[PDB]
């Protein structure tokens, strides 16, 4: 998440591909 | 850490120096 940022849908973008974006905050929000 | 970012380790750099980086969300979820 802190090296991109969210810009309009899925759906609009050709030719895009998808994946699990990784969020730091969770692995701290588990000790919490 | 919003600073600064993480990159390689502190092996490399020449001179590198220790300090305390302070990191906000720590103080945040302790509280």
């Amino acid at each position: 998440t802190d090296n991109t940022f969210v810009s309009g849908n899925c759906d609009v973008v050709i030719g895009i591909v998808n994946n699990t974006v990784y969020d730091p905050l969770q692995p701290e929000l588990d000790s919490f």
